[PDB]
DNA sequence: ATTATGACGCT
DNA sequence: AGCGTCAT
């Protein structure tokens, strides 16, 4: 009753860039705007692998880990572009200086936490408080939630699109409790106010558009800005939970897409996040663990507590490649020279990521995965990152990976190795 | 031959 | 520290 939290605390948005590198790619080259078109790595086998697909795309049935050629036959006027190859692999550059743009808009409006290159979280609750005080109470306009859907509504006693959404949008606001500086619904409103400024103002200044979900909460506000994709933003509040939750596959929340969501499942012999109720706070811990069954109790109802972090800048700096089927490397000479590729690469971004941002890492994390073995890595070692110079960093991980190669032969390397993977962490200040 | 990332939890 | 999970 009057003490059992509802957790409404907070207002949290979630912002996602739509079909991201398309859309980077799409702004470089107008011939590839408004068409089926996609981003591919590499294009010898089987014509590349997609890895971002525009909704017009989409629309036939393409999708991202799909080769090229087999997105072809489903839309064979499919327009490509493919990510640039520097140093004989993949180079990402141009997709991470066009997320900085967009982070530092965001970041003018809220603190952010980048969730991804094309994601981050928005703790709005302060500038919620600030822009109802500047709203001397007077309501909110729906011409100021020109983008905005509200989940679950119209309800109760038109076939278009947009009417519809007009239509849930008005009966929204209809039930407003405009004169309650404290209401979590006119809260969250203003917050969605808010991210329509936020979005109209990434789109002004770099020509993207995105996504966003409006909630109480981090797994909420995700799962709100995947309701209506593209170009638009969601509002889920504290009560439409229950009829949202009571179809939903419990692998659409983040963190239950996996093993984890798959053992719920077939434990509890349930389908749906709000099944869940049903269980005690101790039951779920004694499936789960003490921490997932708290976790679980509280969010099917709606409930979670992670914080957004204040956190712009990626915690890790890493340069990676596979080496898939023959192209495993099998000698010494090929393993020093791929490694040195890699290592070039990251002193690149390393010591571009020193000038920009006033931070030095101090930890290599070294990984490799051997032929035959099942999982994404088979060895990770660490080693001192105390000078940015690739040829150094290179010879100490060759140097931590070593003791793997179990051929007699020095010149030769067994079992060939079939992914390296550099990563540079523990920034400090400097 | 579903690639290149990046975050976080467990012990 | 090194490994596993999840996201995509
Ligand atoms: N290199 C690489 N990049 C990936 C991979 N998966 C996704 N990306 C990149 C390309 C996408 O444009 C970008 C953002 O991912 P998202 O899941 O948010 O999808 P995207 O923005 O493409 O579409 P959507 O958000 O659904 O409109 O991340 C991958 O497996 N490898
Ligand atoms: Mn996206
Ligand atoms: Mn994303
Ligand atoms: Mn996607």
């Amino acid at each position: 009753g009057p003490h059992m939290a509802t957790g409404q605390d907070r207002v949290v948005a979630l912002v996602d860039m739509d079909c991201f590198f398309v859309q980077v790619e799409q702004r470089q080259n107008p011939h590839l705007r408004n068409k089926p078109c996609a981003v591919v790595q590499y294009k010898s086998w089987k014509g590349g692998g997609i890895i971002a697909v525009s909704y017009e795309a989409r629309a036939f049935g393409v999708t991202r880990s799909m080769w090229a050629d087999d997105a072809k036959k489903l839309c064979p006027d499919l327009l490509l572009a493919q990510v640039r190859e520097s140093r004989g692999k993949a180079n990402l550059t141009k997709y991470r200086e066009a997320s900085v743009e967009v982070m530092e808009i965001m970041s003018r409006f809220a603190v952010i936490e980048r969730a991804s290159i094309d994601e981050a979280y928005v703790d709005l609750t302060s500038a919620v408080q600030e822009r109802l005080q500047k709203l001397q109470g007077q309501p909110i306009s729906a011409d100021l939630l020109p983008s905005t859907y509200i989940e679950g509504l119209p309800q109760g006693p038109t076939v278009q699109k947009e009417g519809m959404r007009k239509q849930g949008l008005f009966q929204w606001l209809d039930s407003l409790q405009i004169d309650n500086l404290t209401s979590p619904d006119l809260q969250l409103t203003v917050g969605a106010v808010i991210v329509e400024e936020m979005r109209a103002a990434i789109e002004r200044e770099t020509g993207f558009q995105c996504s966003a979900g409006i909630s109480h909460n981090k797994v909420l506000a995700k799962l709100a800005c995947g309701l209506n994709k593209p170009n638009r933003q969601t509002l889920v509040s504290h009560g439409s939970v229950p009829q949202l939750f009571s179809q939903m596959p419990i692998r659409k929340i983040r963190s239950l897409g996996g093993k984890l969501g798959a053992s719920v499942i077939e434990i509890l012999g349930i389908e749906y996040m709000g099944e869940l109720t049903q269980f005690t706070e101790s039951q779920l811990q004694s499936h789960f663990g003490e921490k997932n069954g708290s976790w679980l109790y509280a969010m099917c109802r709606g409930i979670e507590h992670d914080p957004v972090k204040p956190r712009q800048l990626p915690k890790t700096i890493g340069c990676s490649k596979n080496f898939p089927g023959k192209t495993a490397l099998a000698t010494r000479e090929q393993v020093q020279w791929w490694l040195l590729q890699l290592a070039q690469e990251l002193e690149e971004r390393l010591t571009k990521d020193r000038n920009d941002n006033d931070r030095v890492a101090t930890q290599l994390v070294v990984s490799i995965r051997v032929q035959g073995d099942k999982r994404l890595s088979s060895l990770r070692r660490c080693c001192a990152l105390t000078r940015y110079d690739a040829h150094k960093m290179s010879h100490d991980a060759f140097t931590v990976i070593k003791n793997c190669n179990t051929s007699g032969i020095q010149t030769e390397w067994s079992p060939p190795l079939t992914m390296l993977f550099l990563c540079a962490t523990k920034f400090s200040a400097s």
